[PDB]
């Protein structure tokens, strides 16, 4: 029948979807959570057979082990054991786009395994196994006999076994075929693969058994007191004297208790549910919960006989929360939130979609040190224990429904097709079925990226019906559609609009105003993470915090999507699209993570981190005015640490104890700061830290900081005389300025600075010349499909222009001697096909001290697309292992992405220098830096930097950052200016104006000498 | 003004000037601007001015330089924002081109006296036998910045001998969402600490 192909079959003899069980058969275990008998887990060795298509699976394998097969471990994805490749593809789907239909070379695994169940286990009851994850499409067999289909990779399909099991050993059969009807609802940007990737058990339920049961928390005005309602439905035979319990417990202390016979309030004229019974517990001053302060009760429900005999017991932990939409707000008890959040997949660089309780926390505790405090699950329903983790530690979850048609043309051809309409409908419901206990969860999504359907209107009311107490969003259609109570769009921008027909992109402050509109409005992707971007991230949260129903957004998004592969050597390295003979591909855009997929930061979040703080700072005269973003918690465990320095060197410092209430100020006054001893800039730099640790820190873990610019006491202090004078040597060739030991060759015929020379030691490898150019960046090249080519995009811009091809020609080369130094001026004209793109106007000033100044004038025609970057550049001869600097660090840090940087003095290992990122690009720049110490080299001035072992060239002619080799010598860098990163999207120019080099004369000094 | 540095170097076809100034009050250095005049064989004055302002002293009017010229003509030529007169954050309605004025349309008669007349974006200006090339802003008039401030009326106003000229680097915005508290906004504002414009000044 090929019910792979067919959406009106999406599973064959599936139980209903329902909360978690464990069906404990011991009270006191299901308070404390702790494991249950009846719930065995199947996860371990299986044995396993690839096939090219399902007709090529021998009936044998059906009652006997394929000699051919392997043993391998499960949960997993084959692709990652090697049987066939990943595929990874953005928007275009892996498969011939002709709905239901799939390729009749469909990739089939072929699992099973022997596995020993009790008689006790089939003597009474029910035995079920579960599958929580298999991808995408799977029959499967019991002891040789056909028990059921299931669809939906991301949802947990349970079958009774209580018919097909025996005493002892059994066999089970799993067909998991990789392409199915459901694949077409499930194009989600990320990799393509397949298999039983998440856990397999068995559960024993008694016959009389908990079937479902829901759990809500009303509350009065004040939130003083609370009503913990819970619905609990049952199957088997009803008896008079079967009683349901339900027990709320604050730890190990019970709050409420309740008892009842079954047998619910009337319905409607046919009576009312004799199978269900509602239990209601008061609760007074209910610990709330809240990302801030996840408080937690835990729910017993018992299912007993009137003499007191247990039959079953389930649980859940419980979260008293509120979250309603009032007056264009989402309110969570009564407060607005500010969603700091942030999308994350499932992905493991080894594992592949594989999900393990140690990465699940690492991600969490990455991410609340980090200052998020909510997470979109793009794009599908997540591991189970993500939910418990998320409620435990306090994240705020959008639970997303499996649903993503991107690859249609138009977007909504299946979503608007009724005759789609149930495959759409199971995903949506049997997601809230399974989750909707969890308080983690505060909003629901219908998907993502398939457009606007009538479909999407019918499941977005279902939901509304069964499950009041959260909101429902969507984005597809213009992000504003009918289906959704928040206006949640992708990549809109904070100023600019986006007019794009029918599906306009208004810039997020206009589309709250527009006529009519009222919602409240949070990006459900935001800030493309794309390599070195984030650039703009400051200008998205002075809005969020200015306007009221902006609240705030999921940035995309946590971790690259890159794969472990290993060369000749045997050593690892980070793969992408395309690196598995995958084809097509859409290469490196599957790595848009703020951290890598070994879970390691990328600079960018750290920006993201001081953004997101919890503090808000203000000075004014001597006085710190500190102002809290919670909405719940006072700040129990802050200390403000402040410090003064006067260009790096402390001056004074000191801590205060915070005390501020949610919403709240606190007032610091700084103690009469003593009299810097010299001139300079001195700099107030405040920070809050944590002196206790907690669930998710350490103790001594900075949450926020900030600085400001204090006095400043201008040298005026002229140095003193020189001893010598430097000696100009006038040749033909050259022009060479010797002092001492020390000797400047500047070459004739080329216009530069080709060589220096302290002693008998060469200082450069390669001349100092002028650089307009950088390796691009994810967002200059801006394709998000590798088959597209954007002529608009930056880097063809640049390309186009001749910048990378332009060549410098020299204008004027002069020499002359003055009182105390050797004065050389240079001119050279950098032109493309007869079209001059730059002209560099310089003076090389070298005193009888030793210094060389250098003065630099650039003229940029004005309709030449506005450079990457002023500066020069040049391989200095030497390799030395640190660099130290007076500016902003110590990370990495752009024009558009420096907020989170401060202005001290660093010294970092020469390899902290160079940002990995697996596509090479530029990288490692730091900004508002006076003064730059390599070796005996020294720079003062007031420029951008990065140094390392490779050259711009090499970055941007190498695709992967293992292919790189550190080159001879250190190639410097060094700007005057440097355009800004953007990365409001990484599919079209998202450089904002005022980070464009647009202001045709640029002017800039840098010293040079030896430190 | 404290003069901090004053030298001459004679070059192959040009005599070189290096100065060094620091404005300071109360002990307070708030200003320092450092020049070269370059005046080569053709009789043209390069003059290049790096300036630095104390990141603590409240951002200033302007950045440039001004002197009372003897010579008092008829027009004033110059290629920049025009004709009207046009600040930084008020130039919008002017154009680029050449335009020739008589020199009394280079003054705005508001009734309160103030700084008046400014035309930017120029790149070159001319009145009588003089010329200025580069990229600044400028008024110029019989009125001396002083007479202004220290005149409440137009009418009492006096020409002063000859022309007085103030050629910017750098002008602040005027403002005006308000007249009765800080309306200037930031990004018309002289914070950036540092800096640079250059003039070249010669006979026509
Ligand atoms: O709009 C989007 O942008 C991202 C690009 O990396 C990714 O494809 C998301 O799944 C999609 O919703
Ligand atoms: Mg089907
Ligand atoms: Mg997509
Ligand atoms: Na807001
Ligand atoms: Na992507
Ligand atoms: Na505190
Ligand atoms: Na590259
Ligand atoms: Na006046």
């Amino acid at each position: 029948r090929r019910d792979w192909e067919n959406p009106g079959v999406t599973q064959l003899n599936r139980l209903a979807a329902h909360p978690p069980f464990a069906s404990w058969r011991n009270s006191e275990e299901a308070r404390t959570d702790r494991p249950s008998q009846q719930l065995r887990s199947l996860n371990g060795e299986w044995r396993f057979a690839w096939f090219p298509a399902p007709e090529a699976v021998p009936e044998s394998w059906l009652e006997c082990d394929l000699p051919e097969a392997d043993t391998v471990v499960v949960p997993s994805n084959w692709q990652m054991h090697g049987y066939d490749a990943p595929i990874y593809t953005n928007v275009t789907y892996p498969i011939t786009v002709n709905p239901p239909f799939v390729p009749t070379e469909n990739p089939t695994g072929c699992y099973s395994l022997t596995f020993n169940v009790d008689e006790s286990w089939l003597q009474e009851g029910q035995t079920r196994i579960i599958f929580d994850g298999v991808n995408s499409a799977f029959h499967l067999w019991c002891n040789g006999r056909w028990v059921g289909y299931g669809q939906d990779s991301r949802l947990p399909s349970e079958f009774d076994l209580s018919a097909f099991l025996r005493a002892g050993e059994n066999r089970l059969a799993v067909m998991v075929l990789r392409w199915s009807d459901g694949s077409y609802l499930e194009d989600q940007d990320m990799w393509r693969m397949s298999g039983i990737f998440r856990d397999v058990s068995l559960l024993h339920k008694p016959t009389t058994q908990i079937s479902d049961f829901h759990v809500a928390t009303r509350f009065n005005d004040d939130f003083s007191r609370a009503v913990l309602e819970a619905e609990v439905q049952m199957c088997g035979e009803l008896r008079d004297y079967l009683r349901v319990t339900v027990s709320l417990w604050q730890g190990e202390t019970q709050v409420a208790s309740g008892t009842a016979p079954f047998g619910g309030e009337i319905i409607d004229e046919r009576g009312g549910y004799a199978d269900r019974v509602t239990l209601r517990l008061n609760v007074e001053n209910p610990k709330l919960w809240s990302a801030e302060i996840p408080n937690l009760y835990r729910a017993v429900v018992e299912l007993h006989t009137a003499d007191g005999t247990l039959i079953e017991a389930e649980a859940c932990d419980v979260g008293f929360r509120e979250v309603r939409i009032e007056n264009g707000l989402l309110l969570l008890n009564g407060k607005p939130l500010l969603i700091r959040g942030v999308n994350r997949h499932e992905h493991h660089p080894l594992h592949g979609q594989v999900m393990d309780e140690q990465t699940m926390v690492q991600d969490i505790l990455l991410m609340k040190q980090n200052n998020f405090n909510a997470v979109r699950c793009s794009h599908y329903p997540n591991h189970p224990l993500w939910y418990t983790l998320c409620d435990r530690y306090g994240l705020y979850v959008v639970d997303e429904a499996n649903i993503e048609t991107h690859g249609m043309v138009p977007m909504n051809r299946l979503t608007d097709d009724p005759r789609w309409l149930p495959a759409m409908s199971e995903r949506v419901t049997r997601m809230v079925q399974r989750d909707r206990n969890h308080p983690s969860v505060i909003i629901w999504s219908l998907g993502n990226e398939s457009g606007h359907g009538a479909n999407h209107d019918a499941l977005y009311r279902w939901i509304k019906s069964v499950d009041p107490s959260r909101p429902v969003q969507y984005e597809g259609g213009g992000a504003d559609t009918t289906a959704t109570d928040i206006i949640c769009p992708m990549y809109a921008r904070v100023d600019e609009d986006q007019p794009f027909p029918a599906v306009p992109k208004w810039s997020i402050k206009k589309w709250l105003s527009l006529p009519g509109e009222t919602r409240p409005l949070i990006l459900c992707e935001y800030a493309h993470a794309a390599g070195n971007s984030l650039g703009g991230f400051a200008k998205y949260w002075q809005a969020f915090r200015q306007y009221p129903r902006l609240q705030g957004g999921f940035v995309w998004d946590w971790v690259d999507q890159s794969l472990i592969k290993y060369d000749e050597n045997g050593n690892p390295w980070s793969a992408y699209g395309g690196d598995f003979g995958d084809t097509p591909n859409d290469r490196q855009f599957c790595m848009n993570g703020l951290v890598f997929a070994d879970r390691t930061p990328h600079p960018a979040l750290t920006e993201a981190k001081h953004q997101q703080q919890f503090f808000q700072f203000r000075l004014s005269g001597q006085t710190i005015e500190v102002t809290s973003e919670y909405l719940f918690r006072h700040s129990d465990n802050e200390l403000l640490h402040w410090m003064v320095a006067l260009d790096g060197k402390p001056l004074a410092s000191g801590e205060v104890p915070l005390d501020v209430a949610p919403q709240g100020k606190q007032l610091i006054e700084l103690p009469e700061l003593p009299q810097p001893e010299s001139a300079g800039q001195l700099w107030l730099t405040v920070r809050v830290v944590q002196p206790n640790a907690t669930a998710w820190s350490e103790a001594g873990h900075i949450s926020a900081w900030q600085q400001w610019r204090l006095a400043e006491n201008l040298s005026v202090t002229l140095p003193a005389a020189s001893h010598a004078i430097p000696h100009l040597t006038t040749s033909e060739m050259d022009f060479c300025i010797e002092l001492g030991n020390k000797r400047w060759q500047f070459n004739r015929q080329s216009g530069f600075l080709s060589q220096m020379w302290i002693g008998d030691k060469k200082q450069l490898l390669t001349p100092l010349r002028d650089q307009f150019t950088r390796a691009p960046l994810d967002n200059d090249i801006g394709v998000s499909e590798a088959t597209r080519i954007d002529p608009n995009a930056w880097v063809e811009r640049w390309k186009a222009a001749g910048h990378y091809q332009a060549e410098a020609a020299l204008l004027q080369c002069t020499a002359d001697t003055l009182a105390d130094a050797v004065l050389i001026t240079t001119a050279h004209a950098w032109q493309h096909q007869g079209k001059t793109l730059f002209i560099s106007r310089k003076t090389y000033r070298i005193d009888g001290s030793g210094q060389m100044a250098i003065t630099v004038d650039v003229e940029v025609a004005s309709d030449t697309p506005h450079p990457a970057r002023i500066g020069l550049n040049c391989q200095l001869a030497q390799v030395a292992e640190r660099v130290n600097w007076l500016g902003l660090g110590p990370q990495e840090n752009y024009p558009d992405r420096l907020t989170a940087a401060c202005f001290d003095r660093w010294d970092l290992p020469l390899s902290d220098m160079y940002t990995p990122y697996v596509f090479p690009s530029e990288n490692g720049l730091r900004c508002g830096t006076r003064e730059l110490n390599y070796g005996p080299h020294q720079w003062r001035g007031d420029f951008q930097f990065n140094i390392s072992r490779y050259s711009q060239q090499q970055l941007m002619e190498t695709s992967h950052r293992h292919l790189l080799h550190a080159e001879e010598g250190t190639w410097l860098n060094i700007d005057g200016f440097h355009m800004g990163i953007g990365g409001d999207d990484s599919w079209s120019p998202s450089v904002s104006a005022e980070f464009q080099l647009s202001a045709g004369r640029y002017h800039y000094q840098l010293v040079w000498c030896q430190k």
